[PDB]
């Protein structure tokens, strides 16, 4: 013809192509007096035979492979059976004839030389269907053209989609996360298009997934099939949200549109996915990542019916990829590492409990007897611990003063650090009817350690939901900094430090307290210990590159609690500069 | 904090969605006036109950106590049940809907000093819930997608139980009674599930018969006589029930909620209640019940705020409720222990059927050639006979002047007595197009008897009556009473004027004087005192007050 | 007492028969405020078991065979499952109880002797179903009669359809045609009835073909199972319209009717067919004919719910079209005629060699490189050729200046004659993007022949879409006639004739030009080949049917008459050329 650019091209001429001569080869219904006729079909293996019209340059295999590279793979989609139907209601005291015809997507392979198409192979792939209806009287003459098409024709507007044939800081604790990135995900270039129905004005039209076969094709990518295999990811999905069926479904979706009396209507259906990510996060880095696109329940676009004789505007294909047509969603859900054993405290912790550690990382499942602030630590505050909440423990099986296991592997990090040589203790509000997981990290000592739990009825409640770092051995002048994993916005980190010198209760020293990268509100306490009381000294201290200085009593213990208000870096570096 | 010490089994209600598992089976996006229909089918694999035990309350204890009072969910989770929702996106928005399983939340609680000390929980799968939101290309609230704690989308319930440790005037024979449809067991023991249908949306509960099995419920007083198989046969005989453990019959319940009302719809499996009895001399000698799986019951309530007042209620007693309309269809059935002999010629004006020691009882199938009054009797009017009409007979195959067997075992007693030693004859209007069954009783004579049929064009008017022959002349004669407006007659010959007193004891008498023609002499006889000729007379009696199974007739001479 | 006397009769008492006693043996549903209940079933294997009530003269086998001969075959229909449902909506603040019951068609076999029915066998064939509903309160007892029927009864009006038990000129070229005679064809009586639903006022009712099985039963008649066997016809159907499935379908049809609130309604559903004819047409005659009734997607008749029973005799076996009128005539390549190919697109001139036998006919597939009028002929214009268009060709695979085979055997006759001994040439508009078939007939000459194609940018374009007969014959005065296959109304036939005598450009002869049976508009040209050839227009709107007008034409001069058929009264058009002095 006359086109543009030299070489071979794969082209999608669009959906809605009906073929010549074979209009009534499926039959039609006659409906009389106000009755509604519903005609439809079910495309499967057998009825989804495509029609190849090759050329010497472009054989069937070449046509197939190149079309399925860029566009919907119709050899796998002829597996999952899809239905459609049309519904016309005859008027009173007059008859109506409607007949059904398959629609096709018309793909082409073209050779272009000097702005001319020299060769064209065509492939018609079965899509859905089109019903045409007429009202008729006994021996009313009907136009031959109503029954019979002499040339291939698109009932929709045609398309010319071609391609030349070349031939963020995550403040997460270390561990596994399963993230729901949302629903309504389709691939580009209609690789997940179900089909299109032209719905004549006054008629009605549906596109159906009846699950006559109970099989779905999830989409799985992984960075390491050894660590994150599909089976493993499915388990994490089970752990995270309790997904059961992955390659199966009993769940039906249908889309239905009734065209008004005055105007025709068009409806396009897609298979969709719900996008999950499984990540392995370590020290600010995604060490492994899989993507699981779980077969969902579809997307449906309803447009007014476009002139079948419109201007065909040629467009180049998009890059392989996804588009979310559903709303935005991020659900981050930690999951118990299955490489890490779970030990159990069968007693609800009341005022005091001491768990003896045999001496490889592990979780400890436990609950409290009474909602309250608990201090938790190992001996000498080494190693550093982490505490997670099992998600949705509350309001199931209960027994006063005893643990009931809900068997929840979905964990919600509260506070704690992954630094086995840094001294810390935890101060957490624990809820009586929840379960919690303590995570004990890997240690290279074989010395019998012990985790200690203590109910705090005092001022240590001000450190609520915080790990407290123990800062040893400040010198009497100069700089000091302390890099740790930053909490998220509005989460907490605390630091317990003793001012240089001997305690006189009069001699002070000039301390400057600030962060380096992240913004934080700092509240400062002075510890006075008889049997911990915290005196609040300043709690309006914004820390990011602060220069403010406050004189603190020498040889006296203080605790700084910091609220992250701007997460600019994975780490939070804390400066304590002394004068 | 509640009331009363001990252990309790509790139904917290249907409509519980679980935490974390909200979008676990996908959702649809619909754009501009398009309607999305999403649905699922609860079946073996996806219908997993979730036990949350406590030391006092094991899984077994939880199961057994919940299935004692409430639905047996281990038999129900086999039969596949469907539900769907239909939401229509507006024009000026897109719409995202996602589907989630609902559960009934049962609990076992220990109560001490007006306080719950221990709670085990059991989530039994019910149906499903769709949650939808309108959106533009925007941050949606975390809470829309993700539930952190278990929650009821309906209003919750607290249904608990403390955990401890007239005259039937029927002839002797078998009856199959339809006691009606819409029978459910109590406390939702036959509940399918509940759908919340938000206003403007639509909701269905479906029985598609993806499996054909149904689970009928059977009781019997004697599994020897009335076994299940036997009862099924009687059901076949009575009403022609064919499938007992199967059905191809579909039921769906569908509601489209208005814009103004959120609607709630509860579906139950129902039963049709049949009774098979053996009735003898006013008494039910044996009785089975067959609850035939029916096509369900659908309760529509206005949807109550999910944050409503929880009113604690004690369970009802084990049993049934009829939610369908009340019904009694009594249908006699040929005793299958009793052979059926045939008169293959249509009875004309006269016919004599010859019968060959204990001559176990038997039926005789026959028809007449002309609609008319027939006198029927055995030799010397012994034994006493009964005549039944086969129900709906002879609208089918016909052959002029011959019997066609329609194979109808469903019989409708007309008249006759169950005293083989009392002399009587029958006077019945017979219809040319019907079949009738004569029932010949057990006799201890081996003497060759004969049943005689005679068309009566005149006099006999004793229509639809048995006539007792009184040979043996105070005197009393106890018989099975006819029903209100049915007849019983008495023929007596006296030593031979004389003063006769005629009255009944427990339960209108027309009196005739015989000469083969009947002259009408006299037109409440219960405890009558009226009286006033020796030498033959016939009394016809119409029961108007059925107070006793029996009618005793006094004939006192003075 | 009845009139049909002396013999045995098969009788259809109608559909809508419910049986006594067995009304609620399937159950029912209770629905409360506003809810809609839908109950239904699907007739198949076990639940489509008929109830035979025979008599000595009429056993089950006799009853079956004689009803399925005249009426629906229920043994073939009971395999393909048919569904129905009813939908009732309970009002607000009120309960509603509906129960379901099978309906039957009631057939009878009767013996009649001397105006008297002396024997009757009855057969109940399962049809669909009926739902009966009532409003109630939970406490209430409802009347026995609602739940329970003591005698067989038709819920529709009964019927008595009985039968005594014994024991247009087609202007088509020669070749095969497949004609679509249209859709919505049912057989007579109710041989194709699916069933009837009585739909209570305010309720709703559907009849469903869900294709739980795929099989369909096409209906085939043939005049010669040797020539037109079913398999052969199926091929022709494939060739004509590309029908693939004949005995199967995945295509669903359901009918739904909602009865108004005051009046009950009835809907009858039928299986329908689409009627195809395959004919072998030769010289105005259908030498062979098969009929193929392809299973379609049904017919749905909605009538008011009705009565006096009128006895009526069955119709003759046959079809009734309830769908709209349709005639689609589609020629098909005779498969007993091989296809030769011109693999290069024809330019302005091409010569295809076709040597000779004393042959079988054959086709030649070719396309042109440029849209235009082409003159096509064999050497000396013998034999006569025919040209067909392959229908819907060349919208598909394309290659510049080459033929692509689209494998289209569906052909659309343009022009040409069968008479293999009449000299002629073709003048046709050919389109660059179409394929065409030339058909070469059987000849008894062994002469090495050639077909010649020439693009005509001349006056010969006025003969567009016409065969031109050569009359070399006129050797003298007198009468002459020329019978040919008539074109259709508004199609063309042309005649090129040389007037007897030597050309002097003065001496004329008186020629009278007329047709015998068909009316035609005749345009007459004088051919002048000198410098170049022209057509000079001599006479313009001549209506030729039994014409008496005469035109003195130059002797030994060539003329061409183009004729437009306007009234097709005969298959043939006989052309008279009567010459005088
Ligand atoms: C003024 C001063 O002494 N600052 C130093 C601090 C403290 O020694 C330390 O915070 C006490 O716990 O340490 C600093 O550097 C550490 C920082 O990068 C953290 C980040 O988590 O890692 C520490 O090293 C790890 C090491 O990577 C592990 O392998 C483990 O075995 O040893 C330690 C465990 O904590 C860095 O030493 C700091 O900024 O916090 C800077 C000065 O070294
Ligand atoms: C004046 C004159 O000769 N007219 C006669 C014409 C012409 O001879 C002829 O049409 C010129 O081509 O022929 C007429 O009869 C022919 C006509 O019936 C055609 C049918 O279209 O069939 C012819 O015979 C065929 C025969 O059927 C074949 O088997 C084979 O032998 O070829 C011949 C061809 O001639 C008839 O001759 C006519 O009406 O057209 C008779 C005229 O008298």
């Amino acid at each position: 013809t006359i086109d543009l650019a030299d070489g071979n091209y794969v082209v999608s001429r669009g959906d809605g192509w009906i073929l010549s001569r074979q209009n009534q080869i499926l039959g039609g219904s006659v409906i009389s007096n106000g009755s509604t006729g519903i005609v439809g079909d079910l495309r499967v293996n057998d009825n989804a035979i495509p029609y190849y019209y090759p050329t010497p340059s472009f054989n069937e295999e070449y046509i197939k492979n190149n079309i399925q590279t860029v566009f919907a793979n119709f050899t796998e989609a002829n597996q999952i059976p899809i239905g459609f139907e049309f519904s016309k209601t005859a008027p009173s005291n007059k008859n109506l004839y409607m007949y059904l015809q398959y629609t096709y997507i018309r793909y082409e392979i073209i050779k272009v030389l000097q702005h001319e198409i020299i060769e064209r192979a065509v492939l018609y792939v079965p899509s859905l269907g089109y019903v045409k209806s007429i009202e008729f009287n006994p021996g009313e003459k009907i136009n031959k053209d109503f029954y019979f098409l002499t040339n291939d024709k698109c009932i929709l507007n045609e398309q010319f989609l071609y391609k030349k044939i070349l031939e963020r800081v995550l403040p997460y604790s270390n561990g596994l996360y399963v993230i729901n990135k949302g629903d309504g995900y389709i691939r580009t270039n209609d690789k997940d298009l179900i089909g299109t129905l032209l719905i004549e004005a006054g008629s009605s039209g549906s596109i159906i997934q009846p699950r006559l076969r109970n099989t779905t094709r999830p989409l799985f990518t992984t960075s390491n099939d050894a660590k994150f295999s599909q089976q493993y990811t499915e388990e994490r999905l089970k752990d995270a949200f309790n997904v059961q069926l992955f390659n199966t479904s009993t769940s039906l979706f249908k889309f239905v549109e009734e065209a008004p009396s005055n105007k025709n209507i068009c409806i396009k259906a897609y298979n969709t996915y719900e996008k999950y990510e499984l990540i392995d996060y370590q020290n600010g880095s995604i060490v492994n990542k899989a993507e699981y696109y779980l077969p969902s329940l579809g997307y449906c676009e309803v447009t007014n019916a476009p002139s079948p004789e419109s201007e065909v505007v040629k467009t180049q294909v998009a890059e392989d990829g996804f588009i979310q047509n559903g709303p935005e969603e991020e659900i981050v859900v930690g999951v118990i590492d299955p490489s890490e054993n779970i030990q159990e405290i069968n007693t609800a912790i009341s005022d005091n409990y001491t768990y003896n550690i045999p001496g490889n990382p592990f979780y400890i499942l436990f609950t409290v007897n009474t909602t309250g602030i608990y201090k938790i630590n190992a001996q000498n505050n080494l190693p550093s611990l982490k505490i997670y909440e099992a998600i949705g423990s509350g309001n199931r099986n209960f027994q006063s003063g005893n643990l009931c296991d809900d068997d929840i592997k979905a964990i919600n990090y509260i506070t704690g650090f992954d630094s086995p040589n840094a001294k810390s203790y935890l101060v957490v509000l624990l809820n009586k009817d929840k379960n919690y997981y303590i995570r004990v990290p890997q240690t290279s000592s074989n010395i019998e350690n012990q985790i200690k739990f203590k109910r705090e009825e005092g001022d240590l409640r001000n450190l609520m939901n915080s790990s407290v770092n123990i800062i040893d051995n400040l010198n009497s002048t100069g700089a000091h900094y302390y890099t740790r994993q930053s909490p998220d916005v509005h989460d907490y980190i605390s630091y317990e430090f003793t001012i240089p010198g001997n305690f006189n209760n009069k001699d002070t020293s000039n301390i400057r307290l600030y962060t380096s990268y992240n913004q934080g509100i700092g509240t400062l306490f002075r510890v006075t210990e008889t049997i911990y009381n915290l005196i609040n000294i300043q709690q309006n201290l914004n820390l990011l590159n602060s220069t403010k200085s406050i004189r603190l009593l020498n040889g006296a213990i203080y605790i700084l609690k910091v609220e992250v208000t701007e997460l600019n870096n994975y780490n939070i570096k804390l400066h304590i500069d002394i004068t």
